[PDB]
């Protein structure tokens, strides 16, 4: 409704014309339908859900930052490869320049954080930032992201079946048991998960501006929400899982194939409810 709306809009600038800053009533406004509504909005109300300051703007690159970076070739492989996260109504020549700016915004975070290790897929996230916030706001908050909701993705060491996929069967397992018996069978496995994971849903839901609004819910969440979204896309597909052909083969074809036009405001609300009966 356009009457809510102007009501949502309004309460947000309250929130962050107040103090202390309302950050409450900002993840509100996140969690309930339709996000934080704009860019611009999110501009001001993301650095506020990370807790990132306007601080020293990241103490500049250094000068050949692309030089001294082992993962150039690789990061242009994957940027290149990644035209479609781009709007098809955007100019040739602005879609370069940001393709240049999500180069460098990668590598200036792994050069800033030798902990970490980029992994393919990581650019899908890095990309919605600078589209939606720009460049120098897409650092400071990408690099608080990658230290904490993503570090086991960027951790080598870390064996990603172990720890976040590990959440996934005993989820589904508490709300349904018989999918989470099934799937045991079938051999399945975690792994048809993880892509979605690693890349915030960013291949799963088709409309970017459906991705923004879940990358909201994502920033006002404790870091394994994501876990209770993949469960609950799982959840959804009961029947056609349970009418599956019980295999390794079979289950993780299906699963991977997305549907198209996913109720993803109900699976957000249904996300949140799971997150609070089964916690981590
Ligand atoms: F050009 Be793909 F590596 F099909």
């Amino acid at each position: 409704f356009n009457a809510k709306r102007k009501k949502k809009v309004a309460e947000i600038h309250q929130a962050l014309n107040s103090d202390p800053t309302d950050v409450a009533a900002l993840r509100r406004m996140a969690i309930s339908e339709g996000g934080l509504l704009t860019d611009e909005i999110r501009r001001k109300v993301w650095p506020k859900l990370l807790n990132v300051n306007a601080n020293d703007p990241p103490p500049i690159s250094g000068k050949n930052l692309r030089q001294m970076s082992k993962d150039y070739q690789q990061v242009l492989l994957d940027v290149r490869r990644s035209l479609r996260r781009f709007p098809p109504g955007m100019p040739e020549e602005q879609r370069e320049g940001l393709q240049e700016e999500l180069i460098d915004i990668i590598l200036l975070i792994l050069e800033r954080n030798p902990q970490l290790h980029y992994y393919q897929g990581y650019h899908d996230i890095v990309v919605t930032f600078l589209l939606v916030v720009g460049e120098r706001l897409a650092t400071s908050l990408v690099e608080k992201l990658s230290t904490h909701h993503l570090r086991d993705f960027m951790d080598p060491t870390m064996d990603n079946t172990k720890h976040i996929l590990n959440y996934l069967m005993p989820i589904i397992d508490q709300v349904n048991p018989e999918l989470h018996d099934f799937m045991q069978s079938a051999e399945v496995g975690t792994i048809f998960a993880l892509s979605w994971l690693i890349t915030w849903f960013g291949h799963v839901l088709s409309d970017f501006r459906h991705v923004v609004r879940l990358y909201d819910f994502f920033l006002a969440c404790h870091p394994l929400m994501p876990i209770y979204f993949a469960a609950v896309i799982v959840l959804y597909r009961e029947q056609e899982v349970l009418d599956c052909d019980c295999d390794m083969a079979s289950v993780h074809h299906l699963l991977s194939q997305i549907p198209q036009d996913l109720p993803y405001e109900t699976l957000i609300s249904r996300a949140g409810d799971l997150f609070v009966q089964f916690p981590p």
